DNA sequence: CATTAGA
DNA sequence: TCTAATG
């Protein structure tokens, strides 16, 4: 945790440098997993050597850790760090789009800055081109305060169209956090679970009006369940306009919403840990049921759930308010 | 680890 | 169809 830390932190970059620039999957899984194991050794690395002793260590990152224990820094990283086409890439890849796939095409071609990027809107589709728009917006925190306008606004209209729907943001946002990256709202209806045959205007007609009132002002994406766009606070009696939002909506089957609900509010220790629980009280859980386990190894068998509650005395815990489910 | 664009 | 990118 901070015994291994430089170890660790520099096998990352060293990974994480392999998966992007290059594409080298394996070095870069192996990178990984070295760097998972080293981190839960229990002692401080002294040596190459003694690193070796670990699975996944092998002579290749040993003969790493010699150099940066020995001298603090390592040459493959000062050349990387410093390596412009490297640091191109890992650039691009900043905008909401484009991936490191593209990130490399756009670079052989020469587009390594944001400008670059802006002459050649052209070779950009229209996801790439709204985060081409909003880099700014984007990669702001949202204010808590914020948070609350927008939940404000969203439930009201969700509501409007159908008082039948149950809507809930999700996110940090639920766990009582003071910012927030982006607005994650879960949705159902009853008349929308496991079997009956969909219903895609469900989605549809709440996305319809929050772009109706201007909430959402651009789609990233839309299919029948999953809808990811972009949102704005009514930039009020003029000097002061808000930054442009990350939102997306999601519907769910009624009968797995709160699983869903569960699992999204996070956060992702204290959902493993609820997890890890589930599993001892007889049970396993996942982003959409709680299924009694069998003796036989494993078993089936979805349990029936009305709220967080259910979930919970089902692994007899204490329900825990979001406030708290930070671990 | 699943849903969506795209080509 | 696959393969990318987000979450
Ligand atoms: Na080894
Ligand atoms: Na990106």
């Amino acid at each position: 945790e901070t015994l291994n830390g430089g170890i660790t932190d520099m096998l990352t970059e060293l990974a994480n440098f392999e998966k992007n620039v290059s594409q080298a999957i394996h070095k870069y899984n192996a990178y990984r997993k070295a760097a998972s194991v080293i981190a839960k050794y229990p002692h401080k690395i002294k040596s190459g050597a003694e690193a070796k002793k670990l699975p996944g260590v092998g002579t290749k990152i040993a003969e790493k850790i010699d150099e940066f224990l020995a001298t603090g820094k390592l040459r493959k990283l000062e050349k990387i760090r410093q390596d412009d086409t490297s640091s191109s890439i890992n650039f691009l890849t900043r905008v909401s789009g484009i991936g490191p796939s593209a990130a490399r095409k756009f670079v052989d071609e020469g587009i390594k800055t944001l400008e670059d990027l802006r002459k050649n809107e052209d070779k950009l589709n229209h996801h790439q081109r709204i985060g081409l728009k909003y880099f700014g917006d984007f990669e702001k925190r949202i204010p808590r305060e914020e948070m609350l306008q927008m939940q404000d606004i969203v439930l009201n209209e969700v509501k409007k169209v159908d008082s039948e729907y149950i809507a809930t943001v999700c996110g940090s946002f639920r766990r009582g956090a003071e910012s927030s990256g982006d607005m994650d709202v879960l949705l159902t209806h009853p008349s929308f679970t496991s079997e009956s045959t969909k219903q895609p205007k469900l989605l549809h007609q709440v996305v319809e009006q929050l772009q109706k009132v201007h909430f959402i002002t651009d789609t990233l994406s839309k299919g029948e369940t999953k809808f990811m766009g972009v949102c704005q606070l009514p930039s009020k009696n003029d000097e002061k306009e808000y930054p442009h939002r990350r939102i997306d909506i999601r519907l769910i089957p009624k009968d797995q919403y709160y699983c869903g609900v569960l699992y999204f509010t996070g956060s992702d220790i204290f959902n493993k840990n609820m997890r890890a629980h589930a599993l001892e009280k007889g049970f396993t859980i996942n982003e959409y049921t709680i299924r009694p386990l069998g003796v036989t190894g494993v078993a089936g068998e979805p349990l029936p759930v009305d709220s967080e509650k259910d979930i919970f005395d089902y692994i007899q815990w204490k329900y825990r308010e979001p406030k708290d489910r930070s671990e």
